[PDB]
DNA sequence: GACCACGGCGCC
DNA sequence: AGGGCGCCGTGGTC
């Protein structure tokens, strides 16, 4: 079936090429192949060979044409297999995998890889026939989603290098004072960063009380959920929660960011990887952004580090309470729609009751701490980690739980119905059609089965949330691209833009508009937007 | 070097 | 008896 043509491939043929690493906007183009009928071309030059396609079909396609436009050519991604089979089933998330369970092996020759693009795209669209939902989602949002994830990814994002270079010296000199001090409270030193040699310090060598076990290999734990039980037991304990803190921004993110800025474009090339989810979210890969600290002080100043381009404005957008509105739809429950319908925010009511203040007095960072309460309770937190986390009698962490689905009433009827319909059709889906299949729904293992449950209906509501933010990308991306602004972030319910200074409002007020109006839903969708020459400000 | 499991933890 | 991610060290491989 397969024969090779001279380079020159015919228009709608699929793309197969080969780089020299995983990340689009570093690698280098090794192959640049095609296969189209039954012949196959390989472009003996393939930087060049770049040139001639009208656009990018195949595996992985929205990765070329992010090489494309670092590039300087504006080369499209168009139909991706991955995409089609990520519908079908969210557990299909590499090639190698869609290729074996598909019709193929994904290989190391381009050629290989444009033949296998060709008869892997055949047999799953073939499958997507009569999918009239996943066929919306793949030609409403996926295909043309891909497209913006490429300029975003090849546009990138603008890093103050020189103020994480000097945050480090200054943070790693507050690491050794606390480490130090933690050493000396052991009475000798050891490796901080080796849980292993901490819990035999923290629980053998001193007298701390082991709180809980690690999952696979059960040594004693020492999370700093354990560490914060343990804290008024030892003056130790606090200093490793500093310590801990420290590390972890620097060695993570102050540490690192700054050595990935790219040379062409000084800024941040992250991956936004569109089938990595099982609920329908992208992901964020090499670098992570879509994980930057906000919570701590020094978590504050390192998001502080991004920034817009001179004379520009990083637009921050990000959907209210987006999961809280979701569920009202999903589970049309009347007191929870109501409360949209009133401007109550629940984060702010949960928080005011946690701290014990009125609303008024509720400060962003305090409602922030609600939101894993919120959340937590409705995913199915039990008592214990209620209380063992607001620090509350089992009894009162029960009360709040018990209250919490009493004042939505057609909630459990709604997770219900849910997990019902997922046994018997073996997946759930989302508002759109998105699904995801969970087989352990009827494991007869309670552990097992209970795990799968709660995964289950979490699926429609966070998958919802995720098929409203890729709508929105889709519907905003062509009216920024005509108003100069761009699309810099994702992070799963917030979008980051930069936009000239001149225009930072009237995009601030376009793309609120856009993400707001969507997808109409029995409750309004709002946006908190903000506009600073840094994300941290932005918000 | 490269890469793995695991614990741990940053954000959504 | 919260859900969804990806990355960083520590140990231990190859
Ligand atoms: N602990 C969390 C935090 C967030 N999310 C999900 C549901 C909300 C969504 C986006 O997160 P945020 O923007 O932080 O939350 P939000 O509830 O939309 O609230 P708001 O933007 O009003 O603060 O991610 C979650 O499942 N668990
Ligand atoms: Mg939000
Ligand atoms: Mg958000």
């Amino acid at each position: 079936a397969l024969e090779e043509a001279p380079w020159p491939p015919p228009e709608g043929a699929f793309v197969g090429f080969v780089l020299s690493r995983k990340e689009p906007m570093w690698a280098d183009l090794l192959a640049l192949a095609a296969a189209r009928g039954g012949r196959v071309h390989r472009a003996p030059e393939p930087y060049k060979a770049l040139r001639d396609l009208k656009e990018a079909r195949g595996l992985l396609a929205k990765d070329l044409s992010v090489l494309a436009l670092r590039e300087g050519l504006g080369l499209p991604p168009g139909d991706d297999p991955m995409l089609l089979a990520y519908l079908l089933d969210p557990s299909n998330t590499t090639p190698e995998g869609v290729a074996r369970r598909y019709g193929g092996e994904w290989t190391e020759e381009a050629g290989e890889r444009a033949a296998l693009s060709e008869r892997l795209f055949a047999n799953l669209w073939g499958r997507l026939e009569g999918e009239e939902r996943l066929l919306w989602l793949y030609r409403e949002v996926e295909r043309p989603l891909s497209a913006v994830l490429a300029h975003m990814e090849a546009t990138g994002v603008r890093l103050d290098v020189a103020y994480l270079r000097a945050l480090s010296l200054e943070v790693a000199e507050e690491i050794a004072r606390l480490e130090a001090e933690v050493f000396r409270l052991a009475g000798h030193p050891f490796n901080l960063n080796s849980r292993d040699q901490l819990e035999r310090v923290l629980f053998d060598e001193l007298g701390l009380p082991a709180i809980g076990k690690t999952e696979k290999t059960g040594k004693r734990s020492t999370s700093a959920a354990v560490l914060e039980a343990l804290r008024e037991a030892h003056p130790i304990v606090e200093k490793i929660l500093q310590y801990r803190e420290l590390t972890k921004l620097k060695s993570t993110y102050i540490d690192p960011l700054p050595d990935l800025i790219h040379p062409r474009t000084g800024r941040l090339h992250t991956r936004f990887n569109q089938t990595a989810t099982a609920t329908g979210r992208l992901s964020s890969s090499d670098p992570n952004l879509q994980n930057i600290p906000v919570r701590t002080p020094l978590g504050q100043r390192i998001r502080r580090a991004f920034i817009a381009e001179e004379g520009w404005l990083l637009v921050a957008l990000d959907y209210s309470q987006i999961e809280l509105r979701v569920l009202a739809h999903l589970s049309g429950d009347e007191n929870l729609i109501r409360v949209f319908q009133e401007g109550r925010d629940i984060h702010t009511e949960t928080a005011s009751w946690m701290f014990g203040v009125p609303r008024e007095a509720v400060d962003p960072l305090m409602r922030r701490a609600a939101k894993t309460i919120n959340f937590g309770v409705l995913y199915g937190m039990s008592a214990h980690r209620l209380s063992q986390e607001l620090a509350i009698p089992y009894e009162e962490a029960q009360a709040f739980i018990e209250r919490y689905f009493q004042s939505f009433p057609k909630v459990r009827a709604w997770i219900e119905k849910t997990l019902e319909e997922g046994r018997r059709r073996g997946y759930v889906e989302t508002l759109f059609g998105r699904r995801r299949y969970v087989p352990d729904l009827e494991a007869r293992v309670k552990s097992v089965r209970e795990a799968a449950e709660r995964m289950a209906f979490n699926m429609p509501v966070q998958g919802t949330a995720a098929d409203l933010m890729k709508l929105a990308m889709v519907k905003l991306f062509p009216r920024l691209e005509e108003m100069g602004a761009r699309m810099l972030l994702q992070v799963h319910d917030e979008l980051v833009l930069e936009a000239p200074k001149e225009r930072a409002e009237a995009v601030a007020r376009l793309a609120k508009e856009v993400m707001e109006g969507v997808y109409p839903l029995a409750v309004p969708l709002e946006v908190e937007v903000g506009i600073g020459e840094d994300w941290l400000s932005a918000k």
